[PDB]
């Protein structure tokens, strides 16, 4: 198709941040589950 210049171009590697993004929301979909437990420190919080 074209040529392999996505670094040579610019070297801000910004490619990297789509390999952090899709492997983040991995771990943030496990605290949507645990968030479960803390639910219940909203009804009574210390303040």
């Amino acid at each position: 198709m074209g040529v392999s210049v996505m670094e040579a171009i610019k070297e801000v590697k910004l490619a990297e941040e789509q390999a952090v993004k899709e492997i983040e929301e991995a771990k943030n979909r496990a605290e949507q589950i645990k968030a479960e437990a803390i639910e219940e420190a909203k009804k009574l919080i210390a303040c």
